[PDB]
C-alpha cells in the first residue's frame, strides 16, 4: 500500500473512530468496534483486537480475527514485550524474530501499541499483517492517536456486566 | 444435511478452548472467532451483553455495528425479551429486525441465562435466506451451555 495512500486510510481510520465513539463510553462496544473499524481498513490484516491486563498478564479482548492466544506473560512475545516497556513495537519479519508468540494465523509482520492510564498498564491494541515489512513509522503514530481517542473516548469501567 | 458433525467439531473445540480458562473476555471473543471461522456464510458471530436495561455490544467477529438493542427490539431484543432462541428466515420481510449489516439474510439469537439473570445473547448473522433451523438452535443452545458452565461472569480483574 502506497505511503500517500497508507496515510490517507489513517486519516479517515481516526475520524471515523471519533465519529462511532461520539456519545458512546462503553469500553466493551468502544473496543469491540474499535477492532471492526480497523479490519475494515486494512485488508493485509489477519488479527485487530486487543489484549488487556487482569492486573498480573495479557488476556485475550475483543479482536477480530481467527480463534488466538489466550494469555501472555510480560516480556514474552511481541505482545509482552510492548506492555512491559510501555512502548509500541514493530516486526518486519516475525519468521526471523526471536520473541515471537506464534498463536497460528498467516502473519508475517505485527505492531503492537500499548495503551496507558494514569501510568498503568490497560492493555495493547495489536495488529498482524499477511505481508512481510508491513508496518512502519506511519503506522505507528496513528495507531498511537488511535488508541488515544478511544481511551479519551471511553471510561474504563465494566461495572454494568457484573452478576 | 451433515451441519451436525460441523456442530459436533465446533462444541468440542469449544471445550477444549475452554479447558482451564474461566476469564469472560477471553472466552467470548473466542468464541465468536470460533463460530465464524467455522461457518462460512456467516457475516457477523459475536455477543450483546445486558448493562441493567439494554443490550450492549460485546466481543463479536464482523463489521462495525450496532451498539445498543432495547430489549423487545429487533431479534436480539426479542431474543433477550422472551429468554428464548429466535430464528429469521428472511431478514428483509421481518418487521422487528435492526439492520447493522445490509448482507444479512438470516437470522439466529440464542439467550444467555445464569440464576434467573439474562447476561447477554450469542448473535449470528448469515448472508444466505433461512440458513439457520432448528438444528442450528439445538446445537448453539449446546455451545451457550458449555460456554456458560466454563466461564465464569467476572470482570473485575479488568477494572480500574
Ligand atoms: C492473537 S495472537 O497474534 C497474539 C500474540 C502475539 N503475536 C505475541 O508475540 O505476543
Ligand atoms: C449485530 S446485528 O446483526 C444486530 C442485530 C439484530 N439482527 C436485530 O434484530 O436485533
Amino acid at each position: 500500500m502506497l505511503k500517500s495512500e497508507k496515510q490517507s486510510r489513517y486519516q479517515m481510520l481516526n475520524e471515523e473512530l471519533s465519529f462511532l465513539l461520539e456519545g458512546e463510553t462503553n469500553v466493551l462496544a468502544n473496543l469491540s468496534n474499535a477492532s471492526a473499524l480497523i479490519k475494515s481498513r486494512f485488508p493485509n490484516t489477519v488479527f485487530a483486537g486487543f489484549y488487556l491486563f487482569d492486573g498480573k498478564e495479557l488476556v485475550l479482548g475483543p479482536f477480530q480475527g481467527g480463534v488466538s492466544c489466550i494469555r501472555i506473560a510480560l516480556g514474552k512475545g511481541v505482545c509482552g514485550e510492548a506492555a512491559h516497556f510501555q512502548e509500541t513495537v514493530i516486526v518486519g519479519d516475525v519468521t526471523t524474530y526471536l520473541n515471537y508468540i506464534s498463536c497460528d494465523s498467516l502473519a508475517k509482520s505485527e505492531i503492537v501499541v500499548p495503551m496507558m492510564k494514569n501510568g498503568q498498564l490497560l492493555g495493547v491494541l495489536d495488529l498482524d499483517s499477511s505481508e512481510i515489512e508491513d508496518y512502519d513509522a506511519m503506522d505507528r503514530d496513528y495507531l498511537e492517536q488511535f488508541v488515544a481517542i478511544l481511551l479519551e473516548k471511553t471510561t474504563w469501567d465494566f461495572t454494568m456486566f457484573e452478576e
